[PDB]
Parts: C-alpha cells; sequence; structure tokens
C-alpha cells in the first residue's frame, strides 16, 4: 500500500509554504488575497458564468441527446428509486451550508443586486429567489454531464477511477497521462481541493464555538476555534485508527435525520403560510429573473453584487465538481442517462430549496420584527455570532440551540472524516477502492487541513475564504472541461 | 324519471340554511365573509396557483405525451374543424364577462401590481397583458386534461357520466363511489357549483338592470334587481314548459352575432390601430412577466393584488372547470388528444383575447380622456353604474345601449336555462343524456340560483361574490383532482 | 441582350419624378416627409413587428418541420462548410453599417426605451442588449424562411430566378406573373430596393467625406458629398467598362480584412475584459427582455423608440429581405433546410454582433470618459461627424483613420457596383444569371442611385433616409409574404 510520491508531496509543499507564508505576516497576507480576488472576479468572473451556462445546455444534450436512453452499465440498479433519491437529499447536509443557508438572504436585502434599495420590501423579495438561483436546480444540472461521464467510465469502460488523470487517457493518449501532464493535473486538483476541503471547515468551526459560547458561556476566540480543529483531528484519528467507522456510518444518519428533523421544526414555528407563499412568489423571480441572473456581471454601476456571490459560489461549485459527480455516479449504477440528469436535479434541488427557504426566511422574519440588529452583530462580532443570533431567537432556544450544536457537531466530524479518507486516497498508490488506506496518511492530511482552515480563521473575514476557493476553480475550470472532453471523444468510438 | 334524494336533498337544504342566515343579518354575514376571503386568500392563495401550474405542465405532458396521438374515439369527428372551433368561440360569451372584461382593467390601473405608481403610464401599459393573462391561453390549457379525460371517458370507455363520481370507480372502487363517499363528492361539487351559477346570476343582473335604467329611466334599485331575477324565472318556466328549447337554441346564436357585433363596433369606432400597438406592447408584456405572474403572492408588501384577483379567479376556474371539459369534450369526439389541446386554447384564447382587449383599452381610453370619472362613479353608484357609463360614452350612445341591453338581456336567460338544465340533471336520478328533466325539479332550481343572487346583491360589495366563489373552489379542488387522477389510473391498464 | 421595358422604365420615370419634386422644395418636402413617416410608423408599425415574430415561428417550421432534413438539391454542396460560413461572415460588413454600429448606442442611452433615466447606468447597461437584438439572431432567422424557398426554388425546381414574379407562377398562374401582375409586383419591388440602395449610399457618404476632412481638412460641403457620389459612379464606370471586375472581387477582400482587423484593434486598445463582461451581461439581458422588446410600440408614453428604431430596422430588413435570401441559397447548394436555418444564423450573428459590441463599447467608454461631448457634436455638425470623432479618439488616430476611410471608401464602391449589376440585371430580358448585363444600363443606374442618395443628403437629418426605407418596406411586405406563399404551395405538391 505505497504513498505515490508524485501526488503526496507537490500539495504537501505547496500547502505548507503557502500556509507558513501566509502565517508569517497576516496583515500583508490580507492585502495579497484582496488583491488576487479582486483580479480574478472583475477580470475573469464572467468565464466562470460562461462555464455555468454551457454544462446547463448539455444536461440537455444529454437529455435529449443520443445518449439520451443509452444504460449505465449493463447490471439492474442497486438501489430503490426512492432509496436512490433519498440517498442524494441527505449528501446535501454540510456543516457550511448551514452557514450560508442562514444568512446570506440578509447580504441580498443589505446589499441587493440590479440597483436595489436596500432593507427595500423590493429587495426583500427578492432575497429568496437569489437563493433558489444559487442553489437550485440550474446549478446540479451541471454535474450531470460529470455525473454521466464517471458512471460512464465506471460502468460502460469498467474503469478504474481514483485520481483525474486516470481518465484522461483517451484525450491526451496514456503515454501523457501515466506521465506527469497527469500529475500536474492531479496536483493542482488536488492542491485546489485541499484548500476548499478547508475553507468549508474554516465556515463550520465558528457556528460550532460560537454555539458552546452561547449554551455554556466559553468565550468564543481564536486559541478555541483551534482547540476544537485538534478535537476533531483527534476524534478523527481515534475514530479511523479503530476501525470505528461501522458507527461512523450511523452517526451520519442521525445527523440527516436531525437536519430534517430541525428544518421542519424552524418550519412550522416560523409559519408555514407565509414560507409557503413567500417561496411561491420566491419561484416566479427566479423563473423571470433567470436569464439577467444567468450572466449579471453589472459593469456600469461596480457593484461587486455577481463578483461577491455568482462568482465566489460558481467557482467553488467548479471544485466539488468531480468528487460528486463521482458519487452520483457510484450511487446510480444501471441507470439511464435521463434517468440521471432527471434525477439528481429533483432530488439535490429538493434537498438545497427546502433548507435555504426555511432558515432564510427564518432569518428574514427575524429582520422584519426587529428582534436583533443583525448588522450591529456582525460588526462587532463577526458574522457567526448573528447566525447563532438567529437560530436562539426561535422558541425553547436552548433545546433548538442544542439541536444546532449536535448537528453541527457530528456534521464536521463526518466532513472531516470525509476529507482525510479521499484525500489520503488520492496520494496513495496501488489502493483498490473501497478500501481503507494507511492511517499515517490519512490523519496526516486531516491536519494539513484543520490547519488550513485556522490560517483563514486567523486571517479574519469572509475575502480569505472565497479568495480560496475562487483561486482554486481556476485550475478545475479546465480540469472540470478536461475530464469533460476525454468522456466525449471515448464515448465516440466505443459507446455507439 | 326519479330524483334521487342523496344529490337532491343536501344541496337544497345547505343553500337554504345559509342562504337564510344570511338573509336574517346582512351586516354580520358580510363580517363573516370578510374574514373567510381574507383566510383562504391569505393563507392558502398560494396552493391555487400551484394548481393551475401543474394542470399547465400536463397539457404538454397531453401534447408531448404517449396518449399525445391517441384517438378520441373510433368514429370520425362529427364536426367540421371550422364548426368545431367556431363552437368554441361561441361558447365564451356570458353576462358576467361582459362584467369583467369591462371594469378589471381600471382596477389594474387604479391598485397596480409590483409596486406600480397608479394611473402612471406604466401601471397602464400593464393593464390589458394582466388581463391577456388571465384570460390567455394560459388558463385554458389547464382545461385540457380533464377536457380530455371526459373525453376518453365517454368514447373510449363508452362510459356513461352524469356526475363526477360516475367516474370515479377506477380510484376508489365502485364500491365507494356508488356509496356515500361519490355521494359527499357530488353534494360539494354542486353546493358549489350553485353558489357559482348564482354569483355569475349576481353580477349579470346589474348590468340588465342599469341598462334599463339608462334607456328608459326606471331607478336601479334592489326592489328591482329582484323583479328582474323573477322574470327570468318565469320567461324560463314558460320556455321549459312549453318545450319551447327549440327557438331557444336560435336565440342563443342571435347572441353570439350580437356580441360579435358590439365587440366588433367597439373595436373599430374606438380606433384599429392603437388597439392593434396596444394588443401587440401587450402580448410581449405577458411574455416576460408570465412567470412572476403565474406565482404572485405579493408577501412583502401586503398589497392584496393576486389574492384579489388571482387567487380568486383561479378559484372560479377550478368550479366551472368540470362543466366546461364535459362540453369540449362532447363538441370533440373522434378526435386526437392533442388534435384538442391545441385547439380547444387556440379557439377559446381567441374569444376571451378579443373580447377584452377591446372593452379594456376602450375603457382605458375613456380613462385618459377624462370623459368620464369612473371613481367618483363607483364610489355613489356602484361598480356597474360605471360599466355602463363606459359604453353609452360610446359614439351612438342609445343604439349601442340597445345592443348591450339586449346582448346582455337574452344572454342571461341562456344563462338560466341552462343552469337549470344541469342542476335538475346532476339531482334526478336514472334519466338519460340529451333528455328534458322533470318540470318542477328543473324550475324548482331556477328559483333557488335566482335566490342566491339577490342575497349576494343584496350583501352588497364584490366581497360577497368573490368569497362565495373561493370558498366553492375550495372542495372542487380536490374534487378536479380526483376526476384526474381517476382519468390516469384507469387510462394506464385501458388505454395501451 | 435586350432593356425589358416593363420592368426598366416605370422605375426611372417614378424615381426621376419623385426625385425631381424633392429637389424642387426641400422644406416642403421634409414636410411630407415626417408626415409618412409618422403615419405609416405609429398607424402601423405593430404589423412590421408581427411580420418579424411569424417569420421566427416559422424557422422552427423548418428547423423541426417536415422540409427539416430535405436537402437543397442533389449534388453536393461546393464549399467547405468553413468557407460558406466565412462567405456569410463576410457579406455583412457593409459602409452603412458601421454608420449604425458607430452610433446608435448613443440615442439608446441618450433617450431610452421602457422609460428610463438618460445616461443613467442603468439606460447604459441596456444599451448594448438592444443592439444585439436589433442585429441578432433574432432578425436573420427570418430570412431563412426565403432563403429556403429561394434555395429550392434554384435546385430543387431547377427553375431559373431574376425578378420576384418569375416565382410567383404557382401562387397566381404561369398567366398572371408573366402578365402585369408580376410586371407591378416587380416594380414595386425595384423601386423600393432602389430607394435603399441610395439611403445605404447616403449613410456611406459622409462617413466618407467627414474622413477626407479628418486627414486632410477639407470641409464636408454638400458640394463635396456630390463631388464624391460622381467619383464613384466614374470610378464604377470605369472598372465594368474595362471587365476588370476580376480584380474588384480582389479589392472586396481586402475590405473584409481590414475591417476584422479594425474590430479587432478597437476590441484590444478599448480593453477586452470589460468588452467580454458588457458582452456578457448584455446577452442576459437580450434573453430576458427578448420578449417585450420583440413587440414594442410603447402606446401609452407614447415615446417614439420603437416606431424609430425598431420598426424602421424591421422595415430595412424587409426590403433586402429577398436579395440576401437568394444570396444565403446560391452560396449553399446541396445542404439541408436544417443545416442552412442553423448555419445561415450562426454565420451572420457572428459577425453582426462582433461588430456592434465592439463600435458601441467603444462608442460608449468614449461616452463615460467625457472625452468628447457628443450630443453638441451632432448640434452643430451632423451624426457622421460625431462618428469620425470616436474613431478618432482613437491610439494611433491618423493611422486608426486611414484604416477606417480606406475601409468606407473601398467598401462603398463594392456597395455600388453591386447595386448596379443587380439593378440592370433586373430591368434587362434575356439575360443568363452570372453574365454580365449592358454597359449603359448598368452604368445608368449607377447615376440614378448616387441622385437619391444627394437628395436625401440634401434633406438632410435621418429623417429623410428612415421614411425613404419605411416606405420602401410597405410593399415589399407583401411581396415577401407572396414569394413565402408561393414557395409554400408548390412545395406542398412538388417536394413530397
Ligand atoms: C462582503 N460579502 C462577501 C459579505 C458580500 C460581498 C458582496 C459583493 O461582492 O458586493
Ligand atoms: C461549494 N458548496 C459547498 C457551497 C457547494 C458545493 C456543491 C456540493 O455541496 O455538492
Ligand atoms: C376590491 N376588489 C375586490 C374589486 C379588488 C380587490 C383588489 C385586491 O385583491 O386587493
Ligand atoms: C369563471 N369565468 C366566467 C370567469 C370563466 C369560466 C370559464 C367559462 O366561462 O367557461
Ligand atoms: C431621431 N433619431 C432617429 C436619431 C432618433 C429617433 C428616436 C425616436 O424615434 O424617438
Ligand atoms: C438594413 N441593413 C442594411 C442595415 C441590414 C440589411 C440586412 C443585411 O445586412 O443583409
Amino acid at each position: 500500500t505505497g504513498i505515490e510520491p508524485k501526488v503526496f508531496f507537490p500539495p504537501l509543499i505547496i500547502v505548507g509554504i503557502l500556509c507558513w507564508l501566509t502565517v508569517r505576516d497576516l496583515d500583508a497576507a490580507n492585502v495579497v488575497i484582496n488583491a488576487v480576488f479582486s483580479y480574478v472576479t472583475n477580470v475573469w468572473g464572467w468565464a466562470f458564468e460562461w462555464y455555468m451556462v454551457v454544462m446547463l445546455f448539455g444536461w440537455f444534450w444529454l437529455v435529449f441527446g443520443p445518449y439520451a436512453k443509452k444504460r449505465l452499465g449493463e447490471e439492474p440498479p442497486e438501489f430503490s428509486t426512492a432509496s436512490w433519491i433519498f440517498m442524494m437529499f441527505a449528501s446535501c447536509t454540510s456543516a457550511a451550508v448551514l452557514f450560508w443557508g442562514s444568512i446570506e438572504i440578509y447580504y441580498y436585502i443589505s446589499t441587493p443586486p440590479f440597483g436595489l434599495e436596500p432593507n427595500s420590501t423590493g429587495a426583500k423579495e427578492l432575497g429568496l429567489a437569489y437563493s433558489l438561483f444559487h442553489w437550485g436546480p440550474l446549478p446540479w444540472a451541471t454535474y450531470s454531464f460529470l455525473s454521466v461521464a464517471f458512471a460512464y467510465f465506471f460502468f460502460v469502460r469498467k474503469m478504474e477511477v481514483i485520481r483525474p488523470s486516470s481518465t484522461l487517457v483517451p484525450l491526451v493518449g496514456e503515454k501523457h497521462a501515466k506521465g506527469l501532464f497527469g500529475t500536474i493535473v492531479d496536483n493542482f486538483y488536488l492542491v485546489a481541493l485541499i484548500f476548499a476541503m478547508g475553507t468549508s471547515l474554516g465556515l463550520a468551526t465558528p457556528l460550532v464555538t460560537e454555539c458552546m459560547q452561547w449554551l455554556f458561556g466559553i468565550p468564543h476566540t481564536l486559541q478555541l476555534d483551534a482547540i476544537i480543529i485538534t478535537c476533531w483531528i483527534i476524534l478523527n484519528a481515534i475514530c479511523v485508527a479503530c476501525g470505528l467507522q461501522k458507527a461512523v456510518r450511523i452517526a451520519s444518519d442521525v445527523r440527516s435525520y436531525l437536519s430534517f428533523l430541525m428544518l421542519g421544526w424552524v418550519f412550522i414555528v416560523s409559519g408555514a403560510s407565509f414560507i409557503m407563499n413567500y417561496f411561491t412568489d420566491s419561484v416566479g423571480m427566479l423563473l423571470m429573473y433567470l436569464p439577467r441572473m444567468l450572466f449579471y456581471t453589472d459593469p456600469i454601476a461596480k457593484g461587486g453584487f455577481p463578483q461577491g456571490w455568482t462568482v465566489f459560489y460558481w467557482a467553488w461549485w467548479v471544485i466539488y465538481a468531480i468528487q460528486m459527480s463521482i458519487f452520483l455516479a457510484r450511487i446510480s449504477r444501471g441507470r439511464t442517462v435521463r434517468e440521471l440528469c432527471f434525477g439528481m436535479v429533483l432530488g439535490l434541488t429538493a434537498s438545497t430549496w427546502i433548507l435555504w427557504t426555511v432558515l432564510g426566511s427564518n432569518t428574514l422574519l427575524l429582520i422584519d420584527k426587529n428582534i436583533l440588529n443583525i448588522p450591529n452583530l456582525i460588526e462587532q462580532y463577526g458574522v457567526a455570532r448573528a447566525i447563532i443570533e438567529t437560530w436562539a431567537a426561535l422558541p425553547l432556544s436552548t433545546a433548538t440551540m442544542w439541536g444546532f450544536f449536535i448537528l453541527c457537531f457530528i456534521a464536521t466530524v463526518t466532513l472531516v472524516n470525509a476529507c482525510s479518507y479521499t484525500l489520503a486516497m488520492s496520494t496513495c498508490r496501488e489502493v483498490r477502492d473501497g478500501e481503507d488506506p494507511p492511517l499515517l496518511v490519512r490523519i496526516g492530511w486531516s491536519i494539513l487541513v484543520g490547519i488550513i482552515g485556522i490560517v483563514l480563521l486567523a486571517l479574519g473575514g469572509l475575502k480569505p475564504i472565497q479568495t480560496a476557493i475562487i483561486a482554486g476553480g481556476c485550475p478545475l475550470f479546465f480540469v472540470n472541461i478536461m475530464v469533460t472532453l476525454s468522456f466525449i471523444k471515448d464515448a465516440k468510438q466505443n459507446w455507439k
């Protein structure tokens, strides 16, 4: 069970150097950060939207295409169509998603798009529609093209696939893919992916620690955000070093149910009728503004909206793009290309749309109640403090806050455990899929990830987080397109 | 020729009790009325829109579906494709439609949607588009699914169908349909339908009596609106008690022609060029605002627009839904599922679109002329007074007003004659279709209907009218869905 | 090589009389002009939009229709699919297009549509989108129906076609088409076409002479605009009287390359990033406003926008409609109906969109720089003066202005040479296609065309130009429809 170096070291080095250089000087890093962010987005952000817009076109090409009816492997599907869907529905709930779900509608209102007056009933009607855009069917649809390529590689070519290059053979020649070309590709990929995993952890953390501080009293400090990234890593090490994963799967489920439960709670207490009317009104907005939004760059007013939200989000999506499609691919053996397009979108969107319309209309009602001053809270304490204030403003606050705490807790564990497996896996040679990798390489990464998060938690602000991501997405833009093209050259000749 | 009691009495009783309870105390009723209206619409109005939205989706499923090419019975179609269409075109003209057609554009402008400044060129450009939405293809389309089910029941299953339950066997078992389940269903149905029939009569009446007052001088009073509901009933009794229906069909035609004639008059005098430019400009609005409107609930501004117009309409549509689909079904034997979807929509919309856009641009021009003060007219006299003032503001006023008067007149007769047949019919056992029912049961209902109308004419305002309807639509929401589902279970196994 | 009189004289006479009557009194003509313009557009302009809307529908009927896969002649296509496309791409660049491309975005901002505040960031974001509408795929698409009819006449019926009537046989009987019916048709056609050709020349001219004045110093006067219309005609006469056309084709190419070159220049110097972001943002606008715009008549605010821009442009399109479709038809032998629809649109739009988004974002940036006062320039000197100021505001102004000068120059030559051939051609009997017509009839027309242009250059303003066109478009409305219907009757029976 080797530790291939061409895919182990370049990551580790690069993450360390940059992570180090950043800890050295925070003030200066932040200046660099803000330089990068603004460049990429203001100069290039349009290419991101066009990416998503193409991928969308081709969800259609898949659905009304020639490979439309093609079956994804001969065998029958090893899941009940309902089990399958629920499996998608249940993947979507991350720690970090609770973060955005809870706050993003606020900024949508605070500083709106399309030159809208803030906190205007108008920027409010439009608030949730923008959620439904950024986490709607429209974005999920883009995944279907790679979800089908990985599906087809997996079963129609019975290919073994661990890293991005291992699919590239047809596009570039077994020569270059086995070579360094594929090694650079697998490295850029990994590095980008690492940052993402970290920034995700960085969102998760303050939610967990602000919760503790709320229930307990323990000041949310940095020496405490890092305390808990180590617990996570320790706790991780223990679970994996004990082959305890059997029970980790059982906790993951406890997580899914808790989150439906919670979402369900926030729904009924906050006022379904409203939520329904608001969700409805919102769908028509989405439907009518969709095209405007798909391509929004606000080039005259130069308000940052598209760049800071869409272009930031689109790019996060471009990163996690492969990790999911691979997952959508496995849970989906033996279905038809079209079966899958219609399924993943219907499924996932159900999940995403519920969340963001529940939490958002909660935190929106809170806004029209003046229960809490969200802006003054963010100002003096930081985003997460506010987020928790919007959960705690709820009836039976203490219990409600226990649910969230646990939820965020067991969720982040899941997350960590997950990043480590996948990371260790793409960095070890001669390892069968479904097999547990070397404990040292595994827990090893979990520390490097947890290290990234604090460095971002340290740098302070969201600008680090989003630069991290926007940067990440830049290589993956072409990685993704590459895999996609690869999948195409190799089905033009074999599928038929 | 029996009088089945399970479908005769529960109606009669319930209509009487409620009608009685309402006459007892008007002030208090109106308080109840306004309570119901606001509850249903503000809490539930969204589910109505979703209803229509689904049914729409499924006009597509019909058109690009599997039953797409299926023929609706083996025999050829007993109508010229042009006769057919004209038959649809000719059905749309009711008394009450003249009412809405004439006034509704005013309120759109007076109090507009989307936070628009009133009487702003802007709320004006959008005025007619909102007509074209509310009576466009989009709403007709929804009927196609039930129009096909009744078509299929009628011919592909050679089933005999008089009341909603008689279709339900497949969904619920011959047991329950024959039973009381189907009896409750047929009762809610009827009761709802009665109220509608009445409120329609309540719209018609003041148009007829305000016309009289204009031509003659006879004060439009309540003791006079009721005089005329009795004439209608008397006149009805005579026509039916004489088997005179042969000539009623001839008068119905005189009606259709008179209304094309009128519409045509108003068109050319008022200024075609404009009407064309306006109609055009309006179509694009409709086309671009369509999605916004489909789902509009105005949940932040809480202006009543969607709830008071759309939700009120939509629900009227859900009531008359079955009565028409059955009619579209019969006039349409031997056509293809798709032949019918494309036809009814094309046909009907032609009819509806012309009307509104004519009467509305008339009454719109009147508005930009300050010929008359519509608002002050409504204030001191009631809506209908204004409506008539917009007809009489026309050239050759007196003749013009004769045309309308007659039109409204012979039209309402038609209406009454119609409600009575249908009502008596769904309330008598062992009666073949196409056959004249018992004169007592027939004329009997015509009095109960005419009774409802005055009670509403009595209660004063539109709020009674729209509550009536919005209430009606509530059961029929599920009745309609039920029939629809029934039609589906039973084609999944028999059509093939 | 005869000079058929039925198609030579009525033109010549009519153009002369009207041209004469206009020179007699300019002040009065202009009063007539402005009378016509406002009548046609305000009363009828809607019918133009409807025209374009139908033809669009039927690009779909072609694409998803029955003639979808039909091949346009048996033989294979005598062009490389890339040669083909480039041939379309290369046709679009006229002199007159440089004019509109350069200025039109200004007025879109100066006086905007949809009740927009002028020079508002808002009327600006929407500026270019309106370009993308007026010269987008949407307008090209309308040509495909006639492009296919001429294609089919040419190869599927091996018919010989010189004038509009020669296609009409099936619609009207060889009797009437050979007759005068077809002679009136061919006359209205021609006359309309002449004016267009002229007004095009009238746009070209002041661009050429304002360039001279910029590089040289020679005052742009009227006695100079006419100097150069005679040079063009002289220069024309020489080239054609020498059978020199071999080298004219070579100069035409030099033109295409120069214009790509120029467009490319303006692109990179002005700031691609922006241009990209702006082009993007603009596509979404187009996509979302599309329906509103398709049918815009602004009937309440009665701002002239639709009538003065769309209805004017639409009508220009209705004239050149046949001349192009015939050309698209020839360059396209042996392709499939659908091959063509997808091809012409993709092709042409590529061309048009690039132009107008480059020149317009240049002239837009100039606006937000206050480099030049475009309004005050138009006021004291006339449109063209401004246009040139926006080219000359560019880096390396003098060379830049040489490129444009040459471009406009060799372009207008091409134009003139072209109008003369075609005109002489449709006015001479017994002349094979591909054959050079009589030098007297040829150069003869070039003087009559150049005469029209000055008469317009004389009358001053754009109102003459656009009335010219709008008037032209009126017969061609039905000519076009006629050809189209003819093509239909004759494929219903022969293609199969
Ligand atoms: C700062 N942040 C990320 C909370 C919102 C930024 C919105 C924008 O880019 O204009
Ligand atoms: C980037 N993120 C986490 C907001 C969404 C990534 C897509 C996914 O969750 O599968
Ligand atoms: C008053 N009425 C019923 C005629 C119009 C109501 C408009 C609304 O729903 O707010
Ligand atoms: C309810 N109403 C009258 C507005 C439309 C009912 C449909 C129909 O008349 O067939
Ligand atoms: C005058 N012109 C042609 C430059 C712009 C006219 C715009 C309009 O018709 O309102
Ligand atoms: C009207 N015009 C000349 C600007 C466009 C004519 C269509 C074409 O370029 O073929």
